[PDB]
């Protein structure tokens, strides 16, 4: 429970390439907003294709066979990720404040949850660096066979705005541990935190060009990376629609390797025998956590028929109770949406729900006068055909669904292009074990929600993604396997 | 070595869909050519889009929750794969003959190598079915976390003509072991053997819809699969060219998962201290194996200056020695190319080589005047910038190169958009060890070539592929990871 720095010095507002700060070729900039006040915080360098080209050559050089970064011990790569984490913890109050400033999330979140997960991912993967093993293989014939786990190479990385430092860690930590080099494009919203961190990557002792950071727009800077002919791998976190473009740009350019971490319409499923007050609290937090701007948010609450009215009333009361206000004041649970578009976009979805036949139970309008705050909104009587039931709202709007049968709710939960996450609330063993098989999602929770750490693999089924991030499974994306098969004189077991 | 069946009965020439032989919806057929004579062996059904929809419907139903395929034991999936190995070994002669008839490969190859690799690959992945383990994870908090290794779902599988039975087995064996269903598109040049196999899949007792076979054209039948909106994964083996289209098609459809096994221009590299006779014999077979129609063929023989003349002379002699002729004769080493289009494409490359100032050393024209035979061809004094140095010939054309230093040959070997395979020939330990780190290839041989068994992962660096086939690493493509995270009352080590 420390004290936030209410308005700090922001020395870093340029591109980070080859371990030095410099402007865009064109010298352009663009504004970043504070969503609570609505006012422009400051200007940041606007990257484009020429700037990317620079970063890729820097990255490519740091990955040259013989390079400091390539020659170095895998354990030294770990120690660097560990130093980096020491530094993040030293500047924790600055970083958690700068995150709240630029993104709008509560400072209790930023500090306690976000920055903690940033420290642990760098520390977790640090440990993985010298533990990632290839195989020796007792193959047929007079042969000694083994696999090498080499890095994939220059890894392009594109992240969204909703967890700016977390999402950065999810990308950098594993790529660096497996020995790769990185050209990262951060969101156009929320660019400031990631630049301060880049300073600590330099201070930690990472060689020039191993990490390069680029502020700028998606259609320009981002698509330059996804289309570059000398980028070995792209890793994209963002919307399902842009995901489709990224995989096309890979196939259109150089057949670079692709991981996609995309959207969700993740169901929260509450059975009869569930702990009532525990389900209402978790399903509430499932949705409204990070103001609904969370990829796997519980944006479709399905509740068993016999407990629906009780569940409804409590869920609304929890939303009415939810403290909306300035995120720097500790005890604020809900900050503002991240920018003007998202604010208007969510408000449009609220209107749309009403127009289709859903009952607005509470909130459903702007909170206050300044900034991009919205009153916690809950809908009832919601049907599967409705647009709010099908589309990723990405804001503080909780639609409630009724169901009768177990076989019914699994069909309805899965009936979507999404498949990032899901959950069951139940006291029953057998029913818990059925839902873990039946639900088409990459992460299934039982009697909890939004539990994701550096150990837990995370990614989507179907149009929610390709591949997985975090855990041991998250290293595979940043690994290119070489098979080495050597003729030998005689072979013995 | 047994007698071949010269005039086998060919009962199977239709689509295989839901364990039923059926004509295409259009009733259209198309002919397959014996490349040894040039005559039409017979007609097979010309599948198109409407026929792929029907196949994918069947594969989807077979994959439903509660279907026989899904709730079967993993060890029964193994026994099915083993039973099929037995049936293949029962009909080994028939199948190796039908392969020769349709592909043109020597009957010695078809029986002793191809059909042995097919039996071994089905028996190998039979073993993996019930040994493919997920994780239990010591995760932060009051949680029990584990991973399930689920099948990825409906897998679209597209294969080339050069090793029909083997390419099918590399696809079906791991896919089935991990519990997927399959829609397979086999090459138009060689549709017959793959259909007789489907007859044994039925006889082995696989459920209906689990394996489906479509004969038909690439831009029609193959594109129908790759673009299909209910196919979960596409595994494509073919040209780099078509590879770009498959990865684009995925991004353009439903974000299906993509493994690509693509072309090569793999270098064999001979050092001064190598066993000459052996290095000559191996580099010779590296290229001329399967009439040069091999993805990872040693199609750039690099040789150290001090042994070059002696190497050249011996290589040329070997080329002139290689018995060309009818593949059904036991001592034939080189059959015809697969069809007229491939036959002419290679003679184009032979002409093109000499136009660029490459020295022709032997062969260089048709062999005889019936079927699609070409003379073992070898090219002296070849330079990096020539089209025959850069492009995949896919025929019995062995260009020789010359080098002085190691750092030189590593540069020159790696300077290509390909990276499927490579080899080095040397007696020295440090050198062998250096080349295994330096060469940018998914497979690196030492004092041998074309050693690929079920045990050994196989796939490309750069534009030669995305992901890996065979070995344990071969199972990852056919696996969708689900993370389960359960709230527990308390957590102890
Ligand atoms: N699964 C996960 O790990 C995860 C985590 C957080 C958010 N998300 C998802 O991300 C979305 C929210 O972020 P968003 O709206 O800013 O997504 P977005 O697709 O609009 O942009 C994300 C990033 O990609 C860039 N980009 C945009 N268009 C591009 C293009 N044509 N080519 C290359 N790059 C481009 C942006 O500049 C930004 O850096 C939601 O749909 C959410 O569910 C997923
Ligand atoms: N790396 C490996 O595992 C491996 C093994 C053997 C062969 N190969 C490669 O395969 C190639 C030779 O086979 P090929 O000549 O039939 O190549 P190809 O690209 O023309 O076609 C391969 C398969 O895809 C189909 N196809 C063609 N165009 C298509 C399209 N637009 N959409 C969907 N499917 C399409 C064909 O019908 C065929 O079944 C060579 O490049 C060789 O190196 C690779
Ligand atoms: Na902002
Ligand atoms: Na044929």
């Amino acid at each position: 429970l420390p004290s936030p720095i209410l308005n700090p010095d922001i020395p870093y507002n340029q591109l980070f390439i080859n371990n030095e700060w410099q402007d865009a070729v064109s010298k352009k900039t663009f504004p970043t907003v504070n969503p609570t006040t609505g006012e422009v915080i400051g200007h940041v360098a606007e990257g484009d294709r020429a700037d990317v080209d620079r970063a890729v050559k820097a990255a490519r050089e740091a990955f040259r066979l013989g390079s400091p970064w390539r020659r170095m011990d895998a354990s030294e790569r770990g120690r660097l990720l560990n130093r980096l984490a020491d530094l993040v913890e030293r500047d924790r109050v600055y970083l958690a404040s700068l995150e709240t400033l630029d993104n709008g999330k509560p400072f209790q979140e930023s500090y306690a949850l976000d920055l903690d997960e940033v420290i642990k991912v760098y520390r977790y993967f640090a440990g993985w660096a010298d533990k990632w093993h290839g195989k020796t293989i007792p193959m047929d014939g007079q042969h000694f066979c083994f696999t090498r786990h080499e890095p994939v190479g220059v890894c392009g990385q594109i992240i969204p705005w909703n967890f700016p430092l977390v999402m950065q860690g999810w990308k950098l930590a594993p790529a660096l541990a497996t020995g790769n080099t990185v050209v990262m494009k951060v969101a156009e919203q929320t660019p400031l935190s990631a630049l301060y961190l880049a300073s600590l990557i330099k201070e930690a002792g990472f060689p020039p060009g191993v990490v390069n950071i680029i502020t700028g727009y998606g259609p320009t800077a981002g698509a330059a990376i996804a289309q570059h002919m000398d980028v070995d791998k792209v890793a994209f976190t963002g919307s399902t629609e842009v995901g489709h473009l990224i995989q096309k740009a890979a196939g259109d350019s150089n057949l670079k390797r692709v991981t996609l971490e995309l959207g969700g319409k993740s169901p929260s499923i509450v059975l009869a025998d569930a702990d009532m007050e525990h389900a209402v609290e978790q399903c509430h937090e499932a949705l409204f956590f990070n103001m609904g701007q969370c990829c796997c948010a519980g944006s479709r609450t399905f509740v068993e028929e016999s407990i629906y009215n009780e569940f409804l009333e409590r869920t609304v009361e929890k939303a009415k109770q939810r403290k909306v206000g300035n995120p720097f004041e500790l005890d604020t649970q809900q900050g503002p949406q991240v920018d003007k578009e998202q604010f208007e976009r969510v408000l449009g979805y609220i209107q749309l729900g009403q127009k289709e036949g859903a009952k607005l139970l509470c909130g459903g309008e702007r909170f206050g006068e300044r900034g991009f705050f919205i009153k916690p909104t809950v809908f009832g009587g919601v049907q599967d055909d409705m647009r709010i039931a099908k589309e990723e709202i990405f804001g503080p709007v909780q639609p409630l669904f009724k169901f009768k049968k177990i076989e019914e709710v699994v069909e309805r939960a899965n009936n979507t292009r999404y498949g990032l996450a899901a959950a069951v609330f139940t006291r029953d063993l057998d029913k818990a074990m059925y839902f873990t098989q039946a639900l088409q999602a990459g992460t299934v929770w039982v009697n909890t929600y939004n539990i994701v750490t550096c150990h837990t693999p995370f990614g989507g089924f179907k149009e929610s993604g390709n591949g997985r991030e975090l855990g041991e499974d998250g290293l595979k994306a940043y690994t290119e396997v070489k098979t080495v098969t050597i003729k030998v004189p005689q072979k013995n077991s």
